[PDB]
């Protein structure tokens, strides 16, 4: 159990609603089957495409001068293009960007709490729009006539680790073993592979007939308490934000806040032995061998620039002050000999 | 109404005590409404380390005999000469403890106070601080244990009267009758409630805070014994020191945290406590206030007292202050303050933005009037 987890590689920052928040995974398969190795090159998803294939988009809401009306796609698109820069366009049509959706790999479906039940199933070139919870707004893609992206993989080198002919799993480019037990089969951009139970995908063939992925000392009690608190108050705090950080190595989300807009990014978390290997310099938070940059004093996961341009990590300080005060709560015994007035005893 | 902390202007030597020497501070303030015009002058006060009392170090001699036949040891009343000679070996030499062997087991340290009138020794090893003292004739004292005697760490001659120091100050008088002064530390001490005392043939007043001074302009006023304005904060802060002392004596144990409560919260004379290796110890202190933690911790491991970085002894300073593993001075009051800040900024929430149409619970209007989110465009 490490003292902290730091992402080895930060993915892109995509904005989210508080409803997208979820508690960490915390899996420790730990082999126990394989004591053999070999250098092989596996294929995985790039950070940014691991959790979901994000389709950027936007919402077009129709206004008449006020009253409402359901607009048409063509005019709405015309609005977007004349709104990414200063342009004459200013019955009026309002857009909001971005309205990100999560593309389903089964059927080109799009899941978003802006759709009724994450309803939009697909968008061939016969609809060009997509219904919304609002009867007078439509959702459309950031790019017109887009298609599924397929430059989403990366070649990486790891170790196979099989027991018999059967593959127990492997060791990723980060050095962490991952187990194939409990994984399902998934085909992405035609390539056949497996979705592991941590959420990662890898291109492999198993001689074990597996299922197919369906379309849908614990601290999790503390996590869900902190989280349900957020949904009950619609407000987030940098301590409750600290329970969302995965506590053990492996794939997870990293959260942050820009312009009071909650955001998440894919991350491979690695163990930390000393705080020093994370913060060598003063204002340096070392992510992947570099002083990670910030915006106006915030890094991800509640890590923020303190009141002195000092990298202030929450768990670091909490553990520190805990240790200091704990040093101050140590008891001792003074050594009086005949002070009380009790009697005639020998006393060693 | 209290300064954030209080640090000695200069410490006295350290004296070994037990938990029963522990007393709560006397956070006493003094106004003396008048006394506006101060006359620059010089006064004589007690040297730091003698203000409360004049300690005299000593040791306890217990005599026991062992009968090996299977041991059946018992006591005997020892002799002063052999106890002294064995004590002198306890420092450098080698002491050792049907056949029988007699043995003098020595206990150090045992400290007693001295009344300068009788030249008498007061302590709780005696019957009510009994010993008239030591002479050339009498070389020992009688303890509550019939087979145990007390003898000083020093030979019999101990003429003690080099206890004074001449300091500068300002005698604020008002017009007619001197009513107060300010010491070298720059703190107002008032004569309201002082009582006389003669020490080494020098008459002088002992004030309420405990300081003795060489001033006779009290006019005629009552002696000290042989031994209206109190804000709620003083009392409601005194009670927790009483709860902490009660906790200490009930538990027979001490900790740096519980030790920090006995600190004097306002400037003036007071006691400073600490513990080194299971040995509880105390020292005289002229406390002065602190405004910001920077002025008593300027460097990474510097505890500024008396114009210099104070030296620890195995990482323990005083008043619960110890040295952190990062070689950082850490003060109980300062660390608790820092915990309040650290959490009160962790305990700080914000309401992040919500895509108006991404909230499934947003009920849209009946009819066709506009919503509010589009007003912001």
């Amino acid at each position: 159990f490490p003292i902290y987890t730091i992402p080895d590689e930060l993915g892109p920052w995509s904005p989210i609603d508080i409803h997208h928040l979820s508690c960490p995974n915390n899996l420790v398969v730990e082999d126990e089957g394989c004591t053999n190795l070999s250098e092989f090159s596996y294929m995985e998803l790039k950070v940014g495409y691991i959790s979901a294939i994000k389709v950027n988009g936007f919402t077009c809401t129709g206004v008449v001068t006020r009253k409402h009306f359901r607009p048409t796609p063509d005019a709405c698109r015309a609005a977007y293009n004349w709104k990414m820069a200063g342009d004459p366009r200013y019955e009026s049509l309002i857009i909001i960007s971005p309205s990100v959706t999560d593309l389903d790999p089964y059927d080109k479906s799009l899941h978003s709490r802006v759709f009724p039940g994450g309803k939009c199933s697909g968008i061939t070139v016969s609809s060009t729009y997509c219904s919304t919870n609002h009867d007078y707004t439509i959702w459309m893609p950031e790019n017109p006539r887009p298609r599924t992206p397929c430059d989403i993989f990366t070649n990486s080198r790891g170790k196979r680790a099989s027991n018999g002919n059967k593959t127990c799993g492997f060791v990723d480019e980060r050095g962490l073993y991952k187990s194939l037990k409990g994984a399902c089969r998934l085909k992405l951009c035609g390539v056949l592979g497996l979705r592991l139970m941590d959420g990662t995908w890898v291109a492999m063939q198993t001689s074990d007939e597996t299922k197919w992925c369906p379309p849908d000392v614990k601290k999790r009690e503390e996590c869900l308490d902190a989280l349900e608190s957020i949904m009950t108050t619609k407000s987030v705090s940098f301590r409750r934000l600290s329970h969302l950080r995965k506590l053990v190595p492996g794939f997870g989300k990293a959260y942050t806040i820009f312009n009071k807009t909650l955001m998440e990014a894919d991350a491979h978390y690695k163990s930390v032995r000393t705080w020093n290997e994370i913060i060598p310099s003063k204002g340096c938070l070392k992510v992947g061998g570099r002083c990670h940059p910030h915006v106006n004093g915030v890094f991800f996961n509640g890590i923020i620039l303190g009141p002195d341009d000092h990298v202030l990590i929450p768990e670091m300080q909490s553990s520190l002050l805990q240790q200091h005060m704990e040093l101050l709560k140590s008891s001792v015994i003074p050594l009086m000999h005949p002070l009380a007035d009790p009697s005639t005893v020998f006393k060693e």
